[PDB]
RNA sequence: ACGGUCGAACUUGACUAUCUAGAGGAAGUAAAAGUCGAGGUUUCCGUAGGUGAACCUGCGGAAGGAUCAUUAACGG
């Protein structure tokens, strides 16, 4: 028997309430595996049964809860289980450039958009998902599409306007 | 006429300022269609370098630049 332990924050935690219902319902129903919340240790509990097949599904169950650990959506971990090739790339805003206090929000804000819509205009170029935390950014999509909204995030934090990125991001979106 | 006093004014030098005569020199403008062969597009500030400028680059600083989403506890 296989056994698969992921963390969770605090912070992490009302959403894993809210959300749990469809999130055991897609490993027992049509992936098969056996789910728990270990409350003591808050972490997720992941094992096999006598009712499982295809074994690189539990690697992917694994994957799922921890893309929901991350603070994306439970409909992009549905899309981790059922696509085969779906990847996370994650890095830190400061990995790429060293900024210090109000520079870094404004590098924040710039990826995000007024309204979100610059980061959420870059999901229906790059067919992604973007995770924005306090300094870290999750990605989530093929490898290609992972380049491209790598490449768009690191020159929205360069300095370049979000509407040049936005003209730009969309003009490439056509290879 | 000796002397004293007040003292214009003169001569010579310095320091000044003006008026005039000036060879020569360096600029601009008009006449010469004679001759030879850019680029930036986030914006800056203080420094130093890259050929003066321009722009680029190293360090430090600014916004006078477009904040979406989760987010007390519910283990000890």
């Amino acid at each position: 028997e296989e056994t698969r332990k992921i963390p969770v924050p605090a912070n992490r935690y009302t959403p894993l309430k809210e959300n749990w219902m469809k999130i055991f319902t897609p490993i027992v129903e049509h992936l098969g595996l056996q789910i728990r919340f270990n409350l003591k240790s808050r972490n997720v509990e992941i094992r096999t049964c006598k009712e499982t097949k295809d074994v690189s599904a539990l690697t992917k169950a694994a994957d799922f809860v921890k893309a929901f650990i991350l603070g994306f959506q439970v409909e992009d971990a549905l899309a981790l289980i059922r696509l085969d090739d779906l990847f996370l790339e994650s890095f830190e805003i400061t990995d790429v450039k060293p900024l210090k206090g109000d520079h870094l929000s404004r590098a924040i804000g710039r990826i995000a958009g007024k309204g979100g819509k610059t980061k959420f205009t870059i999901e229906n170029v790059t067919r992604t998902r973007i995770v924005l935390a306090d300094v870290k950014v999750h990605i989530l999509g093929s490898f290609q599409n992972i380049k491209m909204a790598r490449t768009a995030i690191c020159n929205l934090i360069l300095g370049n306007p979000p509407s040049k990125v936005y003209g730009n991001i969309r003009a490439v979106a056509s290879r």
